[PDB]
Protein backbone atom coordinates (compact mmCIF):
# COMPACT_ATOMS: atom_id res chain seq x y z
CA UNK A 1 0.00 0.00 0.00
CA UNK A 2 1.08 3.65 -0.44
CA UNK A 3 3.25 4.29 2.79
CA UNK A 4 3.72 8.40 2.00
CA UNK A 5 0.12 9.54 3.63
CA UNK A 6 0.11 12.55 6.11
CA UNK A 7 -2.33 10.65 8.21
CA UNK A 8 -4.17 12.86 10.55
CA UNK A 9 -7.89 12.96 11.80
CA UNK A 10 -8.66 16.36 10.68
CA UNK A 11 -7.11 18.51 7.64
CA UNK A 12 -6.83 22.33 7.13
CA UNK A 13 -7.94 24.41 3.49
CA UNK A 14 -3.89 24.36 3.01
CA UNK A 15 -3.28 20.33 3.08
CA UNK A 16 -6.68 20.20 0.96
CA UNK A 17 -4.86 21.99 -1.87
CA UNK A 18 -1.60 20.16 -1.20
CA UNK A 19 -3.76 17.20 -1.44
CA UNK A 20 -5.05 18.66 -5.05
CA UNK A 21 -1.72 18.94 -5.86
CA UNK A 22 -0.79 15.37 -4.75
CA UNK A 23 1.51 16.17 -1.95
CA UNK A 24 -0.85 14.90 0.68
CA UNK A 25 -0.28 11.51 0.34
CA UNK A 26 2.34 11.87 -2.22
CA UNK A 27 2.63 10.35 -6.43
CA UNK A 28 0.71 6.76 -4.83
CA UNK A 29 -2.30 8.24 -3.77
CA UNK A 30 -5.68 10.00 -4.91
CA UNK A 31 -5.54 13.91 -4.99
CA UNK A 32 -8.46 15.82 -4.23
CA UNK A 33 -10.07 17.89 -7.21
CA UNK A 34 -8.25 21.47 -7.21
CA UNK A 35 -9.94 24.53 -7.29
CA UNK A 36 -13.06 25.25 -8.51
CA UNK A 37 -13.83 21.83 -7.96
CA UNK A 38 -12.95 21.24 -4.39
CA UNK A 39 -16.10 21.43 -2.66
CA UNK A 40 -15.03 21.43 1.29
CA UNK A 41 -12.69 23.78 3.04
CA UNK A 42 -11.84 21.78 5.56
CA UNK A 43 -12.44 18.05 7.12
CA UNK A 44 -12.88 18.12 10.81
CA UNK A 45 -13.01 14.37 11.54
CA UNK A 46 -12.03 10.61 9.84
CA UNK A 47 -12.07 7.76 11.93
CA UNK A 48 -11.03 4.72 10.92
CA UNK A 49 -13.60 2.61 12.88
CA UNK A 50 -16.14 5.32 13.54
CA UNK A 51 -19.43 5.84 11.97
CA UNK A 52 -23.24 3.96 11.85
CA UNK A 53 -21.19 0.53 10.64
CA UNK A 54 -17.97 0.85 12.36
CA UNK A 55 -16.24 0.76 8.70
CA UNK A 56 -15.53 4.54 8.72
CA UNK A 57 -16.71 8.15 9.47
CA UNK A 58 -15.95 11.34 7.82
CA UNK A 59 -17.24 14.36 8.41
CA UNK A 60 -15.97 18.27 6.30
CA UNK A 61 -17.05 21.87 6.04
CA UNK A 62 -17.50 24.30 3.62
CA UNK A 63 -17.83 27.77 4.08
CA UNK A 64 -20.73 29.47 2.24
CA UNK A 65 -20.49 32.88 0.90
CA UNK A 66 -22.55 35.06 -1.86
CA UNK A 67 -19.32 34.99 -4.38
CA UNK A 68 -18.14 31.79 -4.53
CA UNK A 69 -18.51 30.95 -8.62
CA UNK A 70 -21.27 28.42 -8.71
CA UNK A 71 -23.79 31.42 -7.60
CA UNK A 72 -23.27 33.58 -10.08
CA UNK A 73 -23.90 31.10 -13.11
CA UNK A 74 -26.37 28.63 -11.34
CA UNK A 75 -28.67 30.40 -11.96
CA UNK A 76 -28.72 34.17 -13.06
CA UNK A 77 -31.32 35.77 -11.13
CA UNK A 78 -31.94 32.73 -8.40
CA UNK A 79 -28.34 31.70 -7.02
CA UNK A 80 -28.15 28.01 -5.17
CA UNK A 81 -25.25 25.59 -5.04
CA UNK A 82 -25.60 23.07 -7.59
CA UNK A 83 -26.69 19.43 -5.81
CA UNK A 84 -24.46 17.73 -8.20
CA UNK A 85 -21.30 19.97 -6.56
CA UNK A 86 -23.02 18.35 -3.15
CA UNK A 87 -22.90 14.69 -4.46
CA UNK A 88 -19.56 15.14 -5.62
CA UNK A 89 -18.40 16.21 -2.78
CA UNK A 90 -19.69 13.19 -0.92
CA UNK A 91 -17.76 11.23 -3.49
CA UNK A 92 -14.65 13.42 -2.89
CA UNK A 93 -14.10 12.16 0.74
CA UNK A 94 -15.21 8.03 -0.31
CA UNK A 95 -12.11 8.48 -2.43
CA UNK A 96 -9.78 10.75 -0.13
CA UNK A 97 -10.86 8.23 2.91
CA UNK A 98 -9.55 4.69 0.36
CA UNK A 99 -6.29 7.15 0.17
CA UNK A 100 -6.06 7.82 3.57
CA UNK A 101 -5.85 4.09 4.29
CA UNK A 102 -2.99 4.08 2.04
CA UNK A 103 -4.93 2.80 -1.22
CA UNK A 104 -3.11 3.45 -4.26
CA UNK A 105 -4.03 4.64 -7.19
CA UNK A 106 -6.64 7.53 -8.69
CA UNK A 107 -10.23 8.03 -7.83
CA UNK A 108 -13.10 7.77 -10.15
CA UNK A 109 -16.56 7.91 -8.31
CA UNK A 110 -18.34 4.67 -9.67
CA UNK A 111 -22.03 5.90 -8.96
CA UNK A 112 -24.74 6.19 -5.92
CA UNK A 113 -27.83 3.70 -5.58
CA UNK A 114 -30.12 6.79 -5.19
CA UNK A 115 -29.84 10.54 -4.07
CA UNK A 116 -32.86 12.81 -2.30
CA UNK A 117 -32.49 16.54 -2.62
CA UNK A 118 -34.76 18.21 -0.06
CA UNK A 119 -33.48 21.83 0.58
CA UNK A 120 -31.00 23.79 -0.91
CA UNK A 121 -28.03 25.54 0.44
CA UNK A 122 -28.31 29.73 -0.51
CA UNK A 123 -25.84 32.55 -0.59
CA UNK A 124 -27.10 33.83 3.08
CA UNK A 125 -25.67 30.24 4.08
CA UNK A 126 -22.69 29.43 6.34
CA UNK A 127 -21.79 26.38 6.55
CA UNK A 128 -22.33 23.13 4.70
CA UNK A 129 -21.29 19.81 6.25
CA UNK A 130 -20.82 16.80 4.68
CA UNK A 131 -21.29 12.91 6.62
CA UNK A 132 -19.93 10.09 4.93
CA UNK A 133 -20.64 6.61 6.89
CA UNK A 134 -19.09 3.91 5.80
CA UNK A 135 -20.48 0.44 4.76
CA UNK A 136 -17.77 -1.52 2.97
CA UNK A 137 -14.27 -0.33 2.30
CA UNK A 138 -11.93 -3.27 0.08
CA UNK A 139 -8.10 -2.44 0.45
CA UNK A 140 -6.80 -5.58 -1.15
CA UNK A 141 -6.75 -6.03 -5.36
CA UNK A 142 -9.36 -3.31 -6.57
CA UNK A 143 -9.82 -0.99 -3.67
CA UNK A 144 -13.08 0.19 -3.21
CA UNK A 145 -15.37 2.05 -0.83
CA UNK A 146 -19.24 2.14 -0.49
CA UNK A 147 -21.20 4.37 1.90
CA UNK A 148 -24.00 6.64 3.13
CA UNK A 149 -23.92 10.09 3.20
CA UNK A 150 -25.99 13.17 3.94
CA UNK A 151 -25.11 17.44 3.28
CA UNK A 152 -26.68 19.41 5.43
CA UNK A 153 -26.30 23.30 5.28
CA UNK A 154 -26.35 25.59 8.79
CA UNK A 155 -27.16 22.56 10.55
CA UNK A 156 -30.28 21.18 8.99
CA UNK A 157 -29.86 18.11 6.29
CA UNK A 158 -30.90 18.58 2.36
CA UNK A 159 -29.26 15.90 0.94
CA UNK A 160 -29.00 12.24 1.46
CA UNK A 161 -27.45 9.57 -0.44
CA UNK A 162 -27.29 5.89 -0.39
CA UNK A 163 -24.87 3.56 -1.50
CA UNK A 164 -22.00 5.97 -2.63
CA UNK A 165 -19.71 4.64 -4.67
CA UNK A 166 -15.66 5.16 -5.37
CA UNK A 167 -12.76 2.84 -7.00
CA UNK A 168 -9.13 3.85 -6.89
CA UNK A 169 -7.61 2.95 -10.34
CA UNK A 170 -3.25 2.48 -10.52
CA UNK A 171 -3.82 2.76 -14.31
CA UNK A 172 -7.26 4.65 -16.10
CA UNK A 173 -5.84 4.46 -19.38
CA UNK B 1 -48.66 27.95 -18.75
CA UNK B 2 -45.92 30.16 -20.26
CA UNK B 3 -47.06 31.66 -23.69
CA UNK B 4 -43.53 33.09 -24.53
CA UNK B 5 -41.22 29.92 -25.29
CA UNK B 6 -39.73 30.17 -28.39
CA UNK B 7 -40.34 26.67 -28.82
CA UNK B 8 -38.63 24.19 -31.47
CA UNK B 9 -37.33 21.03 -32.27
CA UNK B 10 -33.53 21.92 -31.43
CA UNK B 11 -31.50 24.46 -29.80
CA UNK B 12 -28.13 26.17 -30.91
CA UNK B 13 -25.35 27.45 -28.40
CA UNK B 14 -26.36 31.00 -28.75
CA UNK B 15 -30.03 29.26 -27.63
CA UNK B 16 -28.51 27.83 -24.50
CA UNK B 17 -26.93 30.66 -23.99
CA UNK B 18 -30.04 32.84 -24.05
CA UNK B 19 -31.68 30.65 -21.97
CA UNK B 20 -29.07 31.32 -19.19
CA UNK B 21 -30.10 34.86 -19.14
CA UNK B 22 -33.76 33.72 -18.75
CA UNK B 23 -34.75 35.05 -22.61
CA UNK B 24 -35.82 31.51 -24.49
CA UNK B 25 -38.83 31.02 -22.24
CA UNK B 26 -39.20 34.23 -20.98
CA UNK B 27 -39.72 35.33 -17.48
CA UNK B 28 -41.92 32.60 -16.28
CA UNK B 29 -39.71 30.12 -17.66
CA UNK B 30 -36.76 27.92 -15.71
CA UNK B 31 -33.05 29.21 -17.07
CA UNK B 32 -30.39 26.68 -17.81
CA UNK B 33 -27.19 26.99 -15.91
CA UNK B 34 -24.66 29.45 -17.44
CA UNK B 35 -21.21 29.60 -18.83
CA UNK B 36 -18.88 27.17 -16.53
CA UNK B 37 -22.42 25.32 -15.17
CA UNK B 38 -23.42 24.80 -18.34
CA UNK B 39 -23.15 20.92 -19.44
CA UNK B 40 -24.29 20.97 -22.95
CA UNK B 41 -23.48 22.83 -26.54
CA UNK B 42 -26.54 22.16 -28.20
CA UNK B 43 -30.00 20.43 -28.16
CA UNK B 44 -30.17 18.50 -31.26
CA UNK B 45 -33.63 16.69 -30.53
CA UNK B 46 -36.78 17.38 -28.01
CA UNK B 47 -39.55 15.30 -28.74
CA UNK B 48 -43.32 15.16 -26.83
CA UNK B 49 -44.81 11.98 -25.64
CA UNK B 50 -41.42 10.58 -27.81
CA UNK B 51 -38.64 8.15 -26.57
CA UNK B 52 -38.97 4.66 -24.72
CA UNK B 53 -41.69 5.50 -22.92
CA UNK B 54 -43.64 7.56 -25.27
CA UNK B 55 -43.36 10.51 -22.18
CA UNK B 56 -40.99 12.79 -23.73
CA UNK B 57 -37.25 12.43 -25.14
CA UNK B 58 -34.10 14.84 -25.59
CA UNK B 59 -30.99 14.75 -26.79
CA UNK B 60 -28.18 17.12 -26.56
CA UNK B 61 -24.54 17.27 -27.17
CA UNK B 62 -21.17 19.32 -25.44
CA UNK B 63 -18.14 19.03 -27.66
CA UNK B 64 -15.09 18.14 -26.01
CA UNK B 65 -11.69 20.12 -26.37
CA UNK B 66 -8.60 19.95 -23.40
CA UNK B 67 -9.61 23.80 -22.46
CA UNK B 68 -12.68 22.98 -20.61
CA UNK B 69 -12.54 24.29 -17.49
CA UNK B 70 -13.06 21.16 -15.38
CA UNK B 71 -10.41 18.98 -17.12
CA UNK B 72 -7.29 21.38 -15.69
CA UNK B 73 -8.76 20.97 -11.82
CA UNK B 74 -10.02 17.65 -12.14
CA UNK B 75 -7.64 16.27 -11.57
CA UNK B 76 -4.31 17.93 -11.85
CA UNK B 77 -2.44 15.87 -13.85
CA UNK B 78 -5.39 13.53 -14.61
CA UNK B 79 -7.59 15.45 -16.49
CA UNK B 80 -10.87 13.71 -16.15
CA UNK B 81 -14.64 14.92 -16.59
CA UNK B 82 -16.25 15.37 -13.42
CA UNK B 83 -19.45 12.68 -13.56
CA UNK B 84 -21.41 15.08 -11.76
CA UNK B 85 -21.43 17.37 -14.22
CA UNK B 86 -22.38 15.00 -16.83
CA UNK B 87 -25.03 13.72 -13.82
CA UNK B 88 -25.99 17.73 -13.96
CA UNK B 89 -26.43 17.63 -17.42
CA UNK B 90 -29.20 15.35 -17.26
CA UNK B 91 -30.85 17.49 -14.80
CA UNK B 92 -30.68 20.42 -16.54
CA UNK B 93 -32.19 18.86 -19.45
CA UNK B 94 -35.39 17.45 -17.40
CA UNK B 95 -35.39 21.06 -16.36
CA UNK B 96 -35.55 22.22 -19.78
CA UNK B 97 -38.22 20.23 -21.22
CA UNK B 98 -40.65 21.05 -18.66
CA UNK B 99 -40.28 24.49 -18.85
CA UNK B 100 -40.42 23.73 -22.97
CA UNK B 101 -43.85 22.39 -22.44
CA UNK B 102 -44.80 25.68 -20.68
CA UNK B 103 -44.30 24.93 -17.28
CA UNK B 104 -43.89 27.99 -14.88
CA UNK B 105 -41.12 27.98 -12.06
CA UNK B 106 -37.11 27.88 -11.21
CA UNK B 107 -35.67 24.12 -11.50
CA UNK B 108 -34.16 22.24 -9.12
CA UNK B 109 -32.71 18.83 -9.01
CA UNK B 110 -35.21 16.47 -6.64
CA UNK B 111 -32.66 13.55 -6.69
CA UNK B 112 -32.28 10.14 -8.74
CA UNK B 113 -32.18 6.80 -8.31
CA UNK B 114 -29.26 4.48 -9.40
CA UNK B 115 -26.47 5.83 -10.98
CA UNK B 116 -23.36 3.78 -12.87
CA UNK B 117 -20.73 5.51 -14.10
CA UNK B 118 -18.27 2.98 -15.98
CA UNK B 119 -16.11 4.71 -17.90
CA UNK B 120 -14.53 8.35 -18.64
CA UNK B 121 -14.31 11.61 -20.79
CA UNK B 122 -11.07 12.58 -21.05
CA UNK B 123 -9.70 15.56 -23.39
CA UNK B 124 -8.77 13.60 -26.50
CA UNK B 125 -12.11 12.88 -26.68
CA UNK B 126 -14.67 14.53 -29.03
CA UNK B 127 -18.14 14.35 -28.41
CA UNK B 128 -20.57 13.73 -25.12
CA UNK B 129 -24.44 12.64 -25.65
CA UNK B 130 -27.12 13.15 -23.05
CA UNK B 131 -30.00 10.59 -24.04
CA UNK B 132 -32.99 11.32 -21.75
CA UNK B 133 -36.14 9.17 -22.04
CA UNK B 134 -39.04 10.48 -19.99
CA UNK B 135 -41.32 8.26 -17.50
CA UNK B 136 -43.42 11.05 -16.62
CA UNK B 137 -44.48 13.98 -16.70
CA UNK B 138 -46.60 16.14 -14.42
CA UNK B 139 -47.56 19.52 -15.32
CA UNK B 140 -50.24 20.67 -12.60
CA UNK B 141 -50.34 21.61 -9.07
CA UNK B 142 -46.37 20.25 -8.60
CA UNK B 143 -44.79 20.80 -11.53
CA UNK B 144 -41.89 17.55 -11.84
CA UNK B 145 -40.57 15.14 -14.27
CA UNK B 146 -39.17 11.72 -14.09
CA UNK B 147 -37.10 10.20 -16.57
CA UNK B 148 -34.22 7.80 -17.13
CA UNK B 149 -30.25 9.50 -18.68
CA UNK B 150 -27.94 8.26 -20.42
CA UNK B 151 -24.37 9.43 -20.99
CA UNK B 152 -22.31 8.67 -24.19
CA UNK B 153 -18.82 9.54 -25.32
CA UNK B 154 -18.08 9.12 -29.12
CA UNK B 155 -20.72 6.94 -28.70
CA UNK B 156 -19.70 4.74 -26.06
CA UNK B 157 -22.19 4.31 -22.84
CA UNK B 158 -20.53 5.52 -20.24
CA UNK B 159 -23.11 6.65 -17.40
CA UNK B 160 -26.50 5.67 -16.66
CA UNK B 161 -29.19 7.26 -14.52
CA UNK B 162 -32.53 5.98 -13.29
CA UNK B 163 -35.05 8.19 -12.34
CA UNK B 164 -34.09 11.38 -12.37
CA UNK B 165 -35.92 13.82 -10.70
CA UNK B 166 -36.39 17.67 -11.41
CA UNK B 167 -39.39 20.05 -9.81
CA UNK B 168 -39.79 23.76 -11.19
CA UNK B 169 -40.77 26.23 -8.44
CA UNK B 170 -41.94 29.48 -9.08
CA UNK B 171 -41.18 30.82 -5.22
CA UNK B 172 -38.17 29.34 -3.91
O1 LIG C 1 -28.85 21.80 -8.17
C1 LIG C 1 -29.99 21.41 -7.98
O2 LIG C 1 -30.90 21.52 -8.95
C2 LIG C 1 -30.35 20.86 -6.62
C3 LIG C 1 -30.36 22.08 -5.71
C4 LIG C 1 -30.96 21.83 -4.33
C5 LIG C 1 -32.34 21.17 -4.41
C6 LIG C 1 -33.41 22.16 -3.99
O3 LIG C 1 -33.23 23.36 -4.11
C7 LIG C 1 -34.72 21.66 -3.44
C8 LIG C 1 -35.10 20.35 -3.65
C9 LIG C 1 -36.31 19.88 -3.13
C10 LIG C 1 -37.13 20.73 -2.41
C11 LIG C 1 -36.75 22.05 -2.20
C12 LIG C 1 -35.54 22.52 -2.72
O1 LIG D 1 -15.95 12.27 -11.64
C1 LIG D 1 -15.83 11.09 -11.34
O2 LIG D 1 -15.16 10.76 -10.24
C2 LIG D 1 -16.41 10.03 -12.24
C3 LIG D 1 -15.73 10.13 -13.60
C4 LIG D 1 -16.33 9.17 -14.62
C5 LIG D 1 -16.28 7.72 -14.16
C6 LIG D 1 -14.93 7.13 -14.51
O3 LIG D 1 -14.02 7.86 -14.84
C7 LIG D 1 -14.70 5.66 -14.44
C8 LIG D 1 -15.66 4.83 -13.88
C9 LIG D 1 -15.44 3.46 -13.82
C10 LIG D 1 -14.25 2.93 -14.30
C11 LIG D 1 -13.28 3.76 -14.86
C12 LIG D 1 -13.51 5.13 -14.93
Amino acid sequence: SNAMVDKRESYTKEDLEASGRGELFGAGGPPLPAGNMLMMDRIVKMIEDGGSHNKGYVEAELDINPDLWFFGCHFIGDPVMPGCLGLDAMWQLVGFYLGWLGGEGKGRALGVGEVKFTGQVLPDAKKVTYRINFKRVIMRKLIMGVADGEVLVDGKVIYTATDLKVGLFKDTN
